[PDB]
């Protein structure tokens, strides 16, 4: 049961009123045929132009939310409203385009998702809340047939061309008009009462249903997201390396250790209270201090109310020492707090957007995040760029420029000049932490946090 059988039923009743008449029984195999499709009893690699729930969550990078509104049906203009924000009219002869041909409409469309999609997915997922004149437009822009591969390089075919009679993936399509082997699913087929509206304005606030296709498309996504990320967590779910996955956990490891090892030693608190990941370990493992775990699972819908997480009865005494809060996302941190908080407004290949203002960060796993709040950060400053070592002065084993700097917290700065070894080191540190705050992690700390305090560990 690894794809969508083409003989599972299809409810009819969210199509009857653009398609009045339709039967309620119906197979996914009929409806792909009353679309316009032929797939041929074709076991080429594309056995359902449709995917179950489980199939579109791995691949939640593909999605786009589609939604077509009738303007005036053959006969009239037709709305085509996408989750990128763009309204195409088409013609059959926010941004809004006015009435074209479907033949240079095509064109747009894969252009759109060619630009959207590229560094995301190796396919389209079309997310649906299905009326009618959706599924019926998709023959306008759409072809089917065996998966294939690029004729420029070796990812899989996802896009078609009548001029050259060539098949391309995202990266190669300049030019297609056609969208090959798309895949969709229908929200409407897991069980609601009432509209889209009225069910996506249940969870979230931050899309409006301002009357055209793509506020009903955005709407339609962030619905399936919160359903399948929000409501529904799943972590086992592994997801394919696109980007700087590996070299921003790498960082986020280092700048860690770092910034706890930094304040332990300048303000030498007798417990540290850790809360957050129940498989977390101790960053500063050769630290003194008594290292107490609290565990929370990451939050995906809202921030933890402070009160519950430390309140109802443990060192108990949470004013005690310092707390580490590193991706533990709380609405308001307590004064004695070091905290690492994703910033969901982020722009980045691994955050999608997400549901109510939060994101969806998808970097090995996928992880909705409640949105990003400076008012959490109130009783904290900012984390300020710093460097710290105690290590050795000594190069052993890639050419140099001396490096001066004041944030380079070493015995060789503090001596007058600072050694090849803790520049080379110094220099690492700044790109790890750079790559660490441009995927979007903020750092915050207790306002008497002072590097000045790092000066006298040298002696
Ligand atoms: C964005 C992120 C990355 C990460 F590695 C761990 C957690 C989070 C945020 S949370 N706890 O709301 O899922
Ligand atoms: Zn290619
Ligand atoms: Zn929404
Ligand atoms: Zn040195």
């Amino acid at each position: 049961p690894t794809h969508l059988s083409v003989d599972t039923k299809f409810k009819t009743e969210g199509l009857c009123v653009d398609i009045p008449g339709i039967p309620k029984d119906m197979t996914y195999r009929r409806l792909i045929s009353m679309m316009g499709f032929k797939m041929n009893y074709q076991v080429n690699g594309y056995p359902n132009m449709f995917i179950t729930r489980e199939e579109a969550i791995r691949h939640v990078r593909a999605w786009i939310g589609f939604d077509v509104e009738g303007c005036h049906g053959t006969n009239l203009p037709l709305q085509l409203g996408f989750s990128t924000g763009v309204n195409l009219v088409a013609v059959p002869t926010p941004l809004m385009y006015k009435g074209l041909p479907w033949n240079v409409v095509r064109i747009k469309i894969v252009q759109m998702l060619s630009d959207t999609l590229k560094n995301l997915s190796d396919r389209v997922v079309f997310v649906l809340w299905a009326h009618g004149f959706e599924l019926t437009s998709m023959k306008y822009f759409v072809k089917i047939g065996p998966e294939r591969t690029c004729c420029l390089c070796d990812r899989r075919a996802t896009c078609f061309s009548t001029a050259s009679d060539t098949y391309a993936c995202w990266h190669h399509s300049i030019g297609f008009d056609y969208v090959y082997n798309p895949f969709m699913i229908d929200v409407q087929q897991w069980g609601f009462t009432g509209n889209l509206q009225s069910n996506h304005d249940l969870y979230c606030q931050v899309h409006g249903n301002a009357h055209v296709a793509s506020c009903d498309a955005i709407m339609t996504r962030c619905l399936a997201v919160h359903e399948c990320f929000v409501k529904r967590v799943d972590w086992t779910i592994e997801y394919p390396i696109i980007g700087d996955e590996l070299k921003i956990n790498a960082a986020c490891r280092k700048v860690q250790h770092m910034v706890v090892k930094a304040a332990l030693l300048a303000d030498k608190f007798p417990v540290l209270h850790d809360i957050g990941n129940p498989k977390a370990i101790k960053c500063v493992p050769q630290a003194d201090v008594e290292w107490k775990f609290y565990d929370a699972q990451p939050c995906s819908d809202k921030a933890y109310k402070i009160e519950e997480l430390f309140y109802s009865y443990h060192s108990d005494k949470f004013t005690d020492g310092v707390c580490l809060f590193w991706n533990c996302n709380v609405d308001r941190y307590p004064a004695n707090s070091i905290v690492c908080r994703f910033d969901t407004r982020v722009l980045s290949n691994l955050n999608l957007p997400g549901c109510d203002g939060g994101s969806l960060y998808v970097n090995k796993h996928a992880f909705h995040t409640p949105a990003f709040d400076k008012s959490a950060f109130v009783n904290l400053k900012q984390l300020p760029f710093f460097y710290y070592s105690d290590s050795p002065c000594e190069s052993h084993g890639i050419d140099y420029v001396p490096l001066k700097s004041a944030t380079c917290i070493t015995r060789c700065n503090l001596g007058g000049a600072v050694c090849r070894h803790h520049a080379n080191e110094y220099r690492l540190y700044l790109d790890a932490y750079n790559m660490m705050i441009s995927a979007g992690f903020s750092l915050w700390v207790y306002k008497q946090f002072d590097t000045y305090n790092l000066w006298n560990t040298f002696t």
